[PDB]
């Protein structure tokens, strides 16, 4: 498995969703399975997906150990750095686990 911080970017408007994962590939697969079931945690990402389906690109921002202290700090760094709340799909600061 490969862990760390990642971004899910809408290729139509460049807006992003910043998250953390124990394993990138599996976390991304879970995001889209959730969006298809219509019960994703982010109403903003869900709305975009309902309108466009999977027009997103997933990429790694930082590969780092999946440890709470490190993950929350780095996830929040990227959320702010990429302004993913005001201009993205994140609905709040980072969570872990």
């Amino acid at each position: 498995m490969k862990s760390g911080i990642y971004q899910i970017k809408n290729t139509l408007n460049n807006k992003v969703y910043v998250g953390s994962a124990k394993d990138f590939e599996k976390r991304w697969k879970r995001h889209f399975k959730d969006l298809e079931k219509g019960c994703h945690s982010s109403i903003k990402l869900q709305r975009s997906f309902n309108k466009h389906g999977n027009v997103f690109e997933c990429s790694i921002l930082e590969e780092i150990p999946y440890e709470k202290d490190l993950i929350i700090e780095r996830a929040n760094f990227w959320i702010k750095e990429l302004n993913s709340k005001i201009n993205g799909y994140n609905i709040a600061d980072a969570t872990f686990g």
